[PDB]
């Protein structure tokens, strides 16, 4: 009826899956545990990829600052660009020739930025503005199109959200069986699954 | 029993709603799809309105900086105020005479700020402090009371959270029917519904 | 069957709990309301503690800036350290001799920072670098080990997430009974429970 302990005549989501022995029950419990882990890693993983897309900020920081520059306040705009250029260079698609091309474009960006600052530190204004207009040639050349990284990330995240929703309902359905062994397997799988993929995000860098 | 394909003797949440024909099933599937979309737009919409309340920051940034000013470090405090004043002016209640009054108060704020900076750039300190004390007369006049925008937003968001919770349980109950056509309708409605209201937040500005 | 109004032969999650009188029903409704509140406060409380761990930022801000310092750009690095040192001092473990020791170490940090700035404002560079190397002796002495605050917070949050997951399933199971009085009790408990613990986070400081 209602929170029972059993390994007999217990159906599990699908007509083919029924468990009538203890050895079947452990296999059912192991799967419902693993599904409960998989879910927690899915939700946390899906967030981590969403936060990494930060790129959208850096990308807007660069392009917003170019219009801000295009009157010796330019140096502060370019120092904001340099910072944004370096965090943007670290970026990588989720698990190399396009990357090596992308990364090496950003080196040229950061170098050009330093040269435009070198004019602003000496005091030269109009010339530092002319150099910044050349900067937008470089981002078009290397960085702009590869935007691919951002589109890939959004789709991947849509695909994951669907799977996250299916699994949630599936875990509701196994809990709804009212079998205390399955229910506990889910609960324990939620606890430990969260703890582990929580720990792996702490292994990767932690800011904000 | 357990993930069946059917359009016969299928009850849907309410005693009055039962579906015994395929033409009824499509109507049931269309409603459970739409409910699954509506939910995803509700959760995303409810977040977007919560992030927009940013205003709370700008409002505290202004008032925190006034006490910080009230010793030539004032210029940096007022430049923080100016930025905060302009993002605060963009704000608008969720879907005009009070607004036009509110917006036009902020113009006067930003202008007064520039005049207090003009003293600080020349080097004049005590006079730039006296001008800032007049700034708090202006926010009281126009901005302060209209705080209404913030209270409206919090209540709206409470109202939405309730509806978000009802719908979630309702979608659990339709999935719990174990009818594979309804279950799929929800799952598909979660996928596409998320994708669309995800896309509309990308249509609106994207920072942080 | 399907959204019924009743106080007769209604079972509630456990074989021992069955309700056959109206006076039992109110007790069931009060418990399912309270569980619905408790859940909302759990989710919001669990977030508030996660945001407070901010400390991780300040802690990395200090240690990142020390390597940045160890060429008169040091003053801006130390002013970032001072800010980070003061928000870090406000911190406290969730509900005093270790604290008084921890807080008083941070005073010494902020004072040492001011002295290193006093050299940078006069123009002295190499000496301001030598003072910063002494700063890392002080954090080791007082702050570093008490990291305990951070580890305590992560475990507490793991413990809460488990309980949050159990309660969610439990509230699904009471809603699944299809008793309109229990269902409403949950829905109302979600509405009001959210509103209150939403209001208490607004009582505590609100930034970002
Ligand atoms: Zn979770
Ligand atoms: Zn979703
Ligand atoms: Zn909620």
């Amino acid at each position: 009826m209602t929170f029972y302990f059993g390994y007999t005549n217990v159906e599990l989501l699908f007509a083919s899956l029924v468990i009538n022995t203890p050895g079947e029950m452990v296999a059912a419990c192991f799967g419902c545990f693993l599904l409960a882990v998989l879910y927690e890693g899915l939700k946390i993983g899906r967030e981590f990829l969403l936060r990494r897309n930060d790129l959208e900020d850096n990308w807007e920081t660069l392009n917003d600052n170019l219009k801000v520059i295009e009157a010796a306040q330019v140096k502060d705009a370019l120092t904001k660009m340099r910072a944004a250029a370096l965090d943007a260079q670290k970026a990588t698609p989720p698990k190399s020739p396009e990357m090596k091309d992308f990364r090496h474009g950003f080196d040229i960006l950061v170098g050009q930025i330093d040269d435009a600052l070198k004019l602003a530190n000496e005091g030269k204004v109009k010339e530092a503005q002319a150099a910044a207009e050349q900067l937008k040639t470089t981002r078009n050349a290397y960085i702009q199109k590869y935007q691919r990284m951002l589109s890939m990330a959004h789709l991947l995240q849509t695909v994951l959200h669907v799977i996250q929703v299916v699994v949630s309902y599936f875990l509701m359905l196994v809990f709804m069986t009212y079998n205390a062994y399955l229910c506990m397997a889910v609960a324990a799988g939620a606890g430990l699954g969260y703890f582990l993929f929580s720990w792996k995000k702490a292994v990767v860098v932690d800011i904000t």
